[PDB]
């Protein structure tokens, strides 16, 4: 196994909000993202408004404090760090993208599910149906199901 959280109670905090979407939409998209993984694991995710949280959600552009700079609109949409203290577990989203709640631009919910998967310690899949497939794909939020590979992967880490 790579790094895994050694606790089932995992907190998260949204450090800043993208101006592309309204604030509640970002809150909703992120909350549903964690719930996707919560549905198939013994993991419980709780939101923190102020203070220390395991998983920090950040919207930034270009070079932004870590050794992994973003590249403007297109290309890399986001990245996340594996489980661990400090920057570990944190998920950063490229602000040069246009985040949406739909098919247009880049869907935040889908990207968040993928990144949180990284935050939980998952690698990539070669299954085009898997959410941990390396490249983005849009699918209606309610024709959406976790692939068997995603579920097998995450259950091998927790439970
Ligand atoms: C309407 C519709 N429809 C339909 C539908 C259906 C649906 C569904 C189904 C299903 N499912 C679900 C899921 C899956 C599905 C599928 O498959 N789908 C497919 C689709 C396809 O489409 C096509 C098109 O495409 C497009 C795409 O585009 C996009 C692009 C982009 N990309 C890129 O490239 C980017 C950029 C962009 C710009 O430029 O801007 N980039 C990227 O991405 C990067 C890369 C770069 C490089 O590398 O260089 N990357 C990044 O960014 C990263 C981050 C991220 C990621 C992400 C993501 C990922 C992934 C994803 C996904 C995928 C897939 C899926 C999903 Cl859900 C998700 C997402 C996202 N984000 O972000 C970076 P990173 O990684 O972080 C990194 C960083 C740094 C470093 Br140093 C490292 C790293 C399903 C499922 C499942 C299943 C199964 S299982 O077992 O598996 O569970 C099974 C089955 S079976 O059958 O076999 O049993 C199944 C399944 C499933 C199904 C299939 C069911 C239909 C219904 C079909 C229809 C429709 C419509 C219509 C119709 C008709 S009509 O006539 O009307 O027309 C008809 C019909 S019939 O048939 O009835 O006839 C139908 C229909
Ligand atoms: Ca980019
Ligand atoms: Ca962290
Ligand atoms: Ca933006
Ligand atoms: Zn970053
Ligand atoms: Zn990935």
């Amino acid at each position: 196994m790579g790094p895994v959280w050694r606790k089932h109670y995992i907190t998260y905090r949204i450090n800043n909000y993208t101006p592309d979407m309204n604030r509640e939409d970002v809150d909703y998209a992120i909350r549903k993202a964690f719930q996707v993984w919560s549905n198939v694991t013994p993991l419980k995710f709780s939101k923190i408004n102020t203070g220390m949280a395991d998983i920090l959600v950040v919207f930034a552009r270009g070079a932004h404090g870590d050794d992994h700079a973003f590249d403007g609109k297109g290309g890399i949409l986001a990245h996340a760090f594996g489980p661990g203290s400090g920057i570990g577990g944190d998920a950063h989203f490229d602000e040069d993208e246009f985040w949406t709640t739909h098919s247009g631009g880049t869907n935040l919910f889908l990207t968040a599910v993928h990144e949180i998967g990284h935050s939980l310690g998952l690698g990539h899949s070669s299954d085009p149906k898997a959410v941990m497939f390396p490249t983005y794909k849009y699918v209606d939020i309610n024709t959406f199901r976790l692939s068997a590979d995603d579920i097998r992967g995450i259950q091998s880490l927790y439970g």
